Parts: C-alpha cells; structure tokens; sequence
C-alpha cells in the first residue's frame, strides 16, 4: 500500500494518473487530498505517506529542511497559474486588478473565497497577486478564507462568493464557474509543483519514475497544467 498525499488542486489530475498506472500495475495507490501546509504538517507529525505532491515549493522544501526528504528526492512535477473566477450564473465584467473600488463594487455584501493566505499555497499566491495589484489592504478584511483551494472553487460554485482565487486547472474543471481574468506572471511567485518521495521503496521509486514520464505528462497537460523546462 502507497500513500499519497497531494495538493487539493492536484485531486483530478492524480485520480487520472493513478488509474493510468493502476492498469499495468498492481499496487494499492491510496491518496489523501488537502491544503499543502497541512498536509506537510500531517507529515512532519508522522503521517504515513510515500509521496508528496505540494502546490508550492516550500511546503516539500520544509520536509527536507526538517529531515524527511533528502534533498535530491525532490523533482517539480507541473506549473500552474492563477485566475480570478465567477459563479457562471453571476455575471460581472472585468475591471482593473488596481481599481480597489471595482473589486469592492463586484464584491458587493459578500467576502472574496481565497484558501488561507497565511499558509495555503493557493492562498498565498492569492495574496501576493493582491498585494502587487495595490489593493490587498482594503480586501484583507472581505476575505472568506478556506482550508484548501477546492473549498474555495466551490464557494463559488455555490454562489457564496461572487468571485474567488484559484487556480487555472480548478476553473477549467468546473462548470459552475467562469473565469473573469488571470493574473500577471508579475504579480506572484511562480506557481510550482514539487514531487517529494520520503522514502527508498522501490514502489515509491516506480511511482515516481511514472509520474516524470512523457505518459504522465501527456494528463497533466490534458487537467490544465503547464509543463516545466
């Protein structure tokens, strides 16, 4: 039995690939979906887990700093980037990113779905990308944090919110919401996804040697995500 344990915006895109690999394999993939930082967290506390897939690099770097990853069992799996979404039945044009009175306006009486911006990667890019539109000191408190992306998309789903942060690959799967704009490669750190193998299994190793090659890709590429050079 492998555990896995993965970024919740990673959760189609891995269902994908483990029943790929599940055909020409028999080994028991089972897999555990949540906020990066808590699942790191889970880990560090001894959480059984073969892998891990962040969505950013400090949440795998902070196993390694801490003595659970070697450093050289670290590989970047797959990119991202991040837009800014709608409930597909809530209409609302675009507007300027710098215009704090056009995101008060679309807000309206309700709060901006974003995953916890302290430690929740998509959370944290949400955050810089508002920081560099000059308008996250006004939206700091109309905020409706979540603790994973995932929650966030389906506040939005639901009509909750009536815009929210996520990723591109969680709008492309998701009928219930559109996406109003994405942001600049400017406006946050590049959003990257580390593969961490914190064990010597050959199981592990098989599984990651899957996950690096051109079939695995070709899904990746297929949920969304960009390739890495």
């Amino acid at each position: 039995t492998l555990h896995i344990y993965a970024a919740s915006s990673m959760t189609n895109a891995v269902n994908a690939l483990v029943a790929d690999y599940s055909q020409q394999h028999d080994v028991k993939l089972v897999t555990v979906y949540g906020g990066s930082s808590s699942l790191a967290r889970q880990i560090e506390a001894g959480a059984p887990a073969d892998l891990f897939i962040s969505a950013n690099e400090e949440w795998a770097n902070y196993l390694v700093e801490k003595g659970l990853v070697k450093p050289n069992k670290v590989v970047t799996l797959a990119a991202n980037s991040l837009v800014l979404i709608r409930p597909t039945a809530q209409p609302v044009a675009s507007f300027e990113l710098q215009d704090a009175a056009a995101w008060q306006t679309a807000l309206a009486d309700s709060r901006l779905a974003v995953a916890q911006v302290d430690a929740v990667p998509a959370g944290m890019y949400a955050k810089q990308a508002l920081q560099h539109a000059g308008v996250w000191p006004e939206l700091e408190s109309r905020l409706a944090q979540t603790n994973n992306v995932r929650l966030a998309l389906a506040l939005v789903e639901r009509g909750e919110s009536p815009l929210g942060i996520v990723y591109k690959t969680d709008a492309l799967l998701s009928d219930k919401v559109t996406i109003v704009t994405a942001f600049s490669a400017q406006s946050h750190q590049p959003i990257r996804y580390p593969l961490a193998q914190l064990n010597d299994k050959a199981a592990s190793a098989e599984w990651v040697a899957y996950l690096r090659s051109d079939a695995a890709q070709q899904i990746l590429q297929r949920f969304g995500f960009e390739s890495v050079s």
